[PDB]
């Protein structure tokens, strides 16, 4: 059972050694598309690639590749695609995967600049009247609505398909406080972001799966999801007991890499599930408690 657990490994100050164990025995599968040398450019980072059983193909005849993985969570019955930052070559790409995977949210969890570096591309249009068009994947995005708070954004984007003249509405939940390496300001502040994706419908079954990224789209995006999924599976038993948050992460990891990049942030993960089983069990009031204690405003 998680709260007591996490009290005996707080007791031995054991995060280290209990977070060490999960990448021990962490899967390990091939990523032989993603080293190809013709995908060199596609990559970010070199020690950050998807694994061939579970990569994303973009749906077009030249170059399939992008760096994002499909998490399919079969217990929960919940997917996610997580991927890196666009770089400047793949923002078209990344669109494309969203238009192809049929995405309604899109959840970024890092800065474009971060540390004095840039860590993903301006992959959307900042102001209504510039929008952006993707000359190489044929689609045209243009920036509808934005409503800006304390350490998150959300806006509303249209991308359009120009070969159809098709058009989706995109949801961007932007979480602008989340240090790579770290773990969100509060378990509040944490979960009155991820109640308000879950409060957009974007993470419903009848629309494809959401695209969650940071920078490298392993570490904060692991910990958005893995608390995600274990609110979800107690929700679906409502039994919050019957949640193992190590072996969810182990089985997610079957599908990327890396996947929680600290110690700390499995220890924040387990303290979001904790405070969000208050809400799955009944206590409705708890949503907005969160939302004064993050102070949005
Ligand atoms: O950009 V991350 O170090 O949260 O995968």
């Amino acid at each position: 059972e998680m709260e007591k657990e996490f009290e005996q490994i707080d007791k031995s100050g054991s995060w280290a050694a209990i977070y060490q164990d999960i990448r021990h025995e962490a899967s390990d599968f091939p990523c032989r598309v993603a080293k190809l040398p013709k995908n060199k450019n596609r990559n970010r980072y070199r020690d950050v690639s998807p694994f061939d059983h579970s990569r994303i193909k973009l749906h077009q005849e030249d170059n399939d590749y992008i760096n994002a993985s499909l998490i399919k969570m079969e217990e929960a019955q919940r997917s996610y695609i997580l991927t890196q930052g666009p770089l400047p070559n793949t923002c078209g790409h990344f669109w494309e995967m969203v238009w192809e995977q049929k995405s309604r949210g899109v959840v970024m969890l890092n800065r474009v600049m971060e540390k004095g570096s840039l860590k993903c591309a301006q992959y959307w249009p900042q102001k209504e009247e510039k929008e952006m068009i993707f000359e190489d994947t044929n689609l045209k995005l243009t920036l509808i609505s934005e409503d800006i708070k304390s350490y998150y954004t959300v806006r509303q984007l249209e991308l359009e398909n120009l070969t159809t003249q098709e058009t989706r509405e995109i949801l961007h939940f932007h979480y602008t406080t989340w240090a790579d390496f770290g773990v969100p300001e509060s378990p509040a502040s944490f979960l009155n972001f991820l109640f308000k994706v879950r409060e957009s419908g974007s993470l419903s079954p009848e629309h494809g799966p959401v695209v969650v990224h940071c920078s490298a789209g392993i570490g904060r995006s692991g910990t958005f999801c893995l608390a995600d999924t274990c609110l979800l599976l107690m929700d679906k038993r409502k039994d919050p007991s019957s949640v193992d948050i190590k072996k969810v992460l182990l089985e997610m990891r079957k599908f990327r890499m890396g996947l929680i990049q600290t110690a700390d942030q499995l220890r924040f993960s387990y303290l979001a599930v904790i405070e969000g089983a208050k809400f799955i069990m009944g206590d409705s009031s708890v949503q907005d408690q969160w939302k004064e204690l993050s102070h949005e405003d």
